[PDB]
């Protein structure tokens, strides 16, 4: 079992869990590739009755009467379907252990809090609609964030996958212009791009809100315009930059990632989409500031009459300090929830303790966890970390197309 | 076969084929990662040897030469009679710059080439460890126009116990546990400190007090050494614009000197081998200076400029380690000590991944060492994938001596 030091408090751990984890990651002794972002019924039964059994074993219940009869269940569908279904419970638990297991997650303090919506009786990109415009509206709750996650039919042989073609619920339109520039949101020309494809005319703005493109079985995905009431914005200003809010700048409250999968016991549902709330470097340090992205840092540099012919003025640095704080100001005075890189990291070295007595362990991937600023003044920086996959899980995909 | 490698800010990808030829293992494994953890014969000998002499031959294009055969063949001879073999002094020039060229942790290997390396393989005992010390320092240190510099002491070789520096750098702030649990000057030299007052040194009672030396000669306990203060290059910190920063009393050191690990070339091992550059400015302002283990001097900075301590969202941690770290720069800048801020020291990494790429196929790189500890995706290298894999020649951690 690897021994884990944190290095602020000289306090030494075991992590015991990593030896339970199920899938292989990229690295090898031969070299680490810890820093890429992306790297049968016998094999389902093996995931459903590992599944089944930590279940059982999470609710005090191992080797019940209701153990056993539950694995039989589970044996009986898969013999005479090719595979099964998860009961309402055992669904609600898989999706908060999947959020548990996510090691690029610095929010999982919050993982036992998740209301989980079961759409796995939707049949149209129609009702994929209701479905999706009742989560926003849910999870939005006026400002009032909550966490949620919509989970649609799983996956299975001889029928097509429902898929959202979205990165997310809420996304600001790419423009790609004749110079080869980009207006908006750079990170999503290629889904603007397949939005007009299927229809969709496009805005000239650079915060659009792009409209879904929704996938149900063996169709074409379907476009689907997004209500304005619905999309709760905050518009950017400054506490003390009077001349900030001239800018223009602004985000969305909901941050609800839909291209990802969701495994649980050997059953895949390509369509989940989940959302929380937003730690604020997300959206002043990368969103507006990375230079793949809306590259803003220079504009904001310029309008704070920074040096900006000198790094050593360290005037990219004082530029991003004061856009995150404009974030952390407009959220708040908006009374949209948001939380700031050093309370969400301290939250997450809580997040280690707890899971440290409750299970040994806990899979986290440092280059992740540890924010995009001001890296060595949160706690999580001088915290050893071990990654590994544990299911179930959230796992990366192909784009639909 | 090779990992695909990835920048994000550009969209570029290259392949790492240099990885394939990584010659020892790390502590991952495909089952978990542990790249984030700090401190994870004849027959070998002679491979490592071998592979050294290949090495250095292709550096100055004479593989297959008359005299790269008889290299090969004298190693296997000298290995075979006496059970080690000496470097020749160009290998061992060759052989420090690849080490250093190698090592994954280093952000400032653009300047790879340019090392200054004395032979100190004749030094016979702890009192000329402390003359070649001292003329590594004088050296190095320039007045301030600091050169990078490494001194070589006799290899490891069996009958004869190794040459050993205890100080983890040349230059070290005393750090004296006091009653309560706090510790007065450098919390991370408190064990060094307190060996020092174990081995008859008299202590001061200031916040940056400089270590002596702890030198130890084969077979012998280790001898103490002060530095002579004209010797020791200090600056002291003011900030441009606040003006009570001064008051303070804050200094730092010229001259980062890592006396504590192990140079490893062609299988030999050289357990004493300080080497210096110059600082990237987030050592000082960021790590020494802000860290809670270390002098811990954010919260004074931040109720001194006036910021709203009481809640975390106001980001007085952020901006006051950004003007500490002003502070750094315009000092040194001030004083003439040479030091780069990390956003030239990142742009200047990412040239040499580029160089690298092209030399040799790759570039071992460890990311999270790489990524400055303030401001990290406002770098390019947070940008830029990374695969870490250790070659040799290459600096090794090594156990304490004591
Ligand atoms: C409740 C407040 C939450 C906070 C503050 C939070 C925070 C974060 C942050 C900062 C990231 C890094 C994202 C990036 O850099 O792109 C992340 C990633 C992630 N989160 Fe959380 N999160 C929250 C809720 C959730 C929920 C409800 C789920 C699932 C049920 C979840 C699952 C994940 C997953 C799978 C990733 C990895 C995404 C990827 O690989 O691109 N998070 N979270
Ligand atoms: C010339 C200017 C140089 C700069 C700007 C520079 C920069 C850095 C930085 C910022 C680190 C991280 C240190 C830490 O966080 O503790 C580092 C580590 C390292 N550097 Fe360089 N360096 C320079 C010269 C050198 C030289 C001359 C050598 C050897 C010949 C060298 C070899 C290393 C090694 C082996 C490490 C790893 C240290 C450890 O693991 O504790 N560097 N360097
Ligand atoms: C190359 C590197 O892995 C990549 O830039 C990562 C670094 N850490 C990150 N951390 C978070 N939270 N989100 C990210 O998108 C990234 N990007
Ligand atoms: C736990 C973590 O590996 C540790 O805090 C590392 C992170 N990155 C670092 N990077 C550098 N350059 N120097 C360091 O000391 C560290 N410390
Ligand atoms: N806090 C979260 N739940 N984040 C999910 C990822 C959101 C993504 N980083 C964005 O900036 O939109
Ligand atoms: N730039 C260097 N060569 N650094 C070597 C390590 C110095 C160490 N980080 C310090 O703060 O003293
Ligand atoms: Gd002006
Ligand atoms: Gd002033
Ligand atoms: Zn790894």
């Amino acid at each position: 079992f690897p021994r884990v030091k944190n290095w602020e408090v000289g306090s030494i751990t075991y992590d015991t869990l990593s030896a339970q984890a199920q899938q292989d990651g990229p690295c090898t002794p031969r070299r680490c590739l810890g820093s890429l972002v992306f790297p049968a019924p016998e094999q389902l039964l093996s995931q459903a009755r590992d599944f089944i059994n930590q279940y059982y074993s999470s609710i005090k219940r191992s080797g019940s009467q209701a153990h056993e009869q539950r694995l039989q269940e589970v044996e009986a569908e898969v013999a005479a379907t090719g595979t099964y279904q998860l009961r309402e419970s055992e669904l609600v638990f898989g999706a908060k252990q999947a959020w548990r297991n996510a090691p690029r997650c610095v929010g999982r303090i919050q993982w036992g809090k998740l209301q989980v919506f079961d759409a796995r009786d939707c049949r149209s990109a129609q009702e994929m609609f209701t479905y999706i415009c009742n989560h926003i509206k849910y999870a939005t709750n006026r400002g009032n964030l909550r966490s949620a996650i919509t989970v649609f039919p799983q996956r299975c042989p001889g029928r097509g996958d429902f898929r959202i073609w979205n990165s997310q619920l809420v996304r600001y339109a790419g423009y790609r212009q004749q110079d080869g520039s980009v207006r908006g949101d750079p990170a999503n020309v290629e889904i603007t791009e397949l939005c007009i494809q299927h229809g969709w005319t496009p805005g000239n703005g650079r915060f659009d809100v792009l409209p879904l493109l929704l996938q149900a079985p063996d169709e074409p995905p379907e476009l689907f315009l997004l209500p304005p009431e619905l999309v709760l914005e905050v518009p950017l200003e400054h506490p003390t930059l009077e001349w900030f809010a001239a800018l223009g700048l602004r985000w969305y409250a909901l941050p609800a990632v839909s291209n990802m999968l969701l495994e649980i016991g050997g059953l895949e549902f390509p369509a989940a989409p989940f959302s929380g709330w937003y730690m604020s470097t997300e959206i002043g340090t990368r969103n507006l500031c990375d230079p793949h992205r809306y590259n803003i840092l220079e504009d904001v540099a310029v309008c704070m009459d920074l040096d900006t012919r000198t790094t050593s003025s360290l005037w990219k640095d004082k530029a991003a300090v004061e856009i995150n704080v404009a974030v952390l100001h407009s959220y708040q005075l908006a009374k949209v929830t948001i939380v700031d890189h050093h309370a969400a990291t301290a939250s997450f070295m809580k997040h280690l303790e707890n899971e440290q007595k409750a299970r040994g362990g806990c899979p986290a991937d440092w280059a992740w966890i540890v924010p995009p600023i001001s890296g060595s003044l949160t706690p999580v920086f001088h915290q050893e970390m071990v990654n590994y996959f544990l299911s179930p899980a959230f796992r990366y995909q192909p784009d639909p197309w």
